[PDB]
């Protein structure tokens, strides 16, 4: 109600508590936060999208995330979308992207885990699930999330890119596909090397504004920018990071419980009788989150310093939660 408005004063800030907005939106953060972002960047105006259209798409999209799934529900889509919108406002990337590119980034972030079943690519491959067979075991869920996001834009009343050029809509679909595929954890390490080499060639202007040559350079930053938004939980306030931990931990144990019935080998971080939730978070920050965010901060320094502090802080709170 009036509390929703209060929370959207932080739409442009990293400090947005998305759990709160979900509460003041009839349990619909992704719609809310998507509407709120597009209005804020005038994307509805710049791209001839009717609110009527945009709302019905987002609602249908949002209803396609499983609400009975602990982490990969509509709330997480809403959060990557909002994070990506903050990251896109980072000073070291000012006016570096076209609005077409900006529009592709956020939309990507929003459909990026759509219709996620609560289990891993590995589980679906090992169980011979229909999705694995449909997708020949390569970036399975990521391919799917994309398939669904775009299948909904085919229904006339739902196509939000309907008033986009044919050239532009194609450039979009190509950028969006590229980005969602980049959120596959198995491509993480190679994608980290790509960001590292790019940082060693970091060219800018006098104003601490990076210079990107063509597509290759601009879609790589956007690739990694979404990837970091997806792995942004350990850089948020402590109060929101633990809520996110409990949510992913609960999805992972429930995956463990399905792996046990089946008598498949359980994946240690998915084992609810052996796994330290605390150790799981420390390693995730040491081997995955920090190396990424260190390189991102290097790319945009000093824009991400505040974020790196909080990362190394939360990290040590979790270290302390161990005997
Ligand atoms: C908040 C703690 O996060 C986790 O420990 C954790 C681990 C491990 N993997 N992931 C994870 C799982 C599926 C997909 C992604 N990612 O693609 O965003 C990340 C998370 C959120
Ligand atoms: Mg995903
Ligand atoms: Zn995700």
């Amino acid at each position: 109600e009036d509390h929703l408005a209060k929370e959207l004063e932080d739409l442009n800030k990293w400090g947005l508590n998305i759990f709160n907005v979900a509460g003041y939106s009839h349990n619909r953060p992704l719609t809310c936060i998507m509407y709120a972002i597009f209005q804020e960047r005038d994307l509805l105006k710049t791209f001839r999208i009717s609110s009527d259209t945009f709302i019905t798409y987002m609602m249908t999209l949002e209803d396609h995330y499983h609400s009975d799934v602990a982490y990969h529900n509509s709330l997480h889509a809403a959060d990557v979308a909002q994070s990506t919108h903050v990251l896109l406002s980072t000073p070291a990337l000012d006016a570096v992207f076209t609005d077409l590119e900006i529009l592709a980034a956020i939309f990507a972030a929003a459909i990026h885990d759509v219709d996620h079943p609560g289990v891993s690519n590995q589980f679906l491959i090992n169980t011979n699930s229909e999705l694995a067979l449909m997708y020949n075991d390569e970036s399975v869920l990521e391919n799917h999330h994309l398939a669904v996001g775009f299948k909904l834009l085919q229904e006339e009343h739902c196509d939000i890119f309907m008033n986009l050029t044919k050239k532009q809509r194609q450039t979009l679909r190509k950028m969006v596909i590229d980005m969602v595929l980049a959120t596959d954890m198995s491509k993480h390490m190679s994608l980290l090397a790509d960001l590292k080499t790019m940082v060693e060639t970091k060219k800018v202007t006098s104003s601490g504004v990076l210079l990107l040559d063509n597509y290759t350079d601009r879609i790589q930053v956007l690739r990694n920018m979404v990837h970091c938004a997806d792995l942004s939980n350990p850089t948020k306030s402590l109060e929101l990071y633990r809520q996110w931990t409990d949510r992913i931990m609960e999805e992972f144990f429930q995956q463990g419980d399905k792996e046990r019935e089946r008598g498949m080998e359980i994946s240690p971080m998915c084992d609810k009788h052996t796994a330290s939730v605390e150790k799981s978070q420390v390693g995730f920050i040491d081997y995955i989150v920090h190396p990424l965010w260190e390189t991102w901060a290097d790319l945009v320094q000093p824009d991400a310093q505040d974020i790196l502090d909080t990362l190394e802080d939360n990290r040590n709170w979790y270290q302390s939660m161990i005997p």
